[PDB]
């Protein structure tokens, strides 16, 4: 069938610092660098035959790292920008839930039902990652690569499982985790979800 | 947090034949001794104060390596021992799908609307799983591991993110592929899904 290995993108300056991004668009601390490095690992035997990111330089330098040392195509999509969260991007994410205790609890809950203030229209969201999902079940690649971000690969996982948007904050990954999706052709299969094997020598 | 860490058993012999087995209880293979013996890796910062496991042979020597190497408490529970698939148990897999393509399409699609013939009614299966989880819910350990059966950790994995059941056969796991789930005393948070990591030194 082919498989696409969801990447979510190397550790950025204000993930380091505990900041809610979105938009905002910091650059890989040393350590996403070295993160970045080595997730080449994972691919070196079995090579994906594109690279598709988010052009936020997060992600795009993570890709880049995978593009460069294996020698693949890298294409960049827009519509996997990460969610922007209006007025809240930059602020401190545990100093935002001590004031707003019950909105974030809410949010991550159901972030349909309980959005954010002035966060991205989440039926917008939900459009740009559907048509970007359709657009790989349609791609000729056995074996793709996709660099993204927290909310976009938690939504694209939602949608290819038919689960919902519900519960997109229900899952997580962590910087170059990896979680395999595989399409049959009509249906999806998740088979891992935020394996970061690669980083173990780290410990 | 109480952290819950799922993990599927080892490799059985009807496993790597590629035979339906559900309440049947073949041994573990070679390989399966060596994978219960490489999972303890795992558990060497943040060791779990229990270890459940289903009652069949093939979860409880997993189970049983990972105890003794620890040296912690194993019990032993019922409730999630495998799915009965009736009659099709000891079938070999492709087999009967080349035989009965639509049957196992349709259930892997969803397995509550398209049961399989004579298989484990799903809302007793439902039941069981459910009050298994909800004694999770309420012990006393911060750290435990449970170790299961495909069907029964994928259905466990659905109820506590409140996706349904429907769902059991989107996600995978294999032998010995772990996964930890969170639990913050209100809700659940799926942190990893089939992690096998302490295999990759048989790669």
């Amino acid at each position: 069938m082919k498989k696409i290995y969801l990447i979510r993108h190397a550790q950025s300056e204000y993930n380091e610092k505990g900041i809610f991004q979105g938009r905002l668009d910091s650059d890989l601390t040393p350590l996403g660098f070295v993160q970045s490095r080595l997730l080449v690992k994972q691919f070196e035997r079995e090579k994906p035959e594109v690279i598709i990111t988010s052009p936020q330089r997060r992600a795009y330098k993570t890709a880049l790292t995978l593009s460069d040392v294996l020698g693949i195509d890298l294409i960049v999509d827009e519509r996997i920008r990460e969610m922007s969260f209006g007025v809240l991007e930059g602020r401190h994410f545990w100093t935002m839930f001590e004031e707003n205790k019950e909105m974030i609890i809410n949010w991550l809950k159901d972030p349909v039902k309980y959005p954010l203030p002035t966060q991205e229209d989440i039926k917008e969201f939900e459009k740009r990652i559907k048509e970007f999902l359709e657009d790989l079940k349609s791609r000729k690649e056995k074996v793709l690569a996709v660099v993204g971000h927290g909310g976009t690969l938690h939504g694209l996982l939602c949608l290819a499982l038919g689960i919902g948007l519900e519960k997109m904050w229900h899952i997580h990954m962590d910087n170059t985790g990896i979680s395999l999706l595989e399409y049959d052709g009509e249906r999806f299969y998740l088979k891992s979800l935020n394996d970061t094997c690669h980083l173990l020598v780290l410990d």
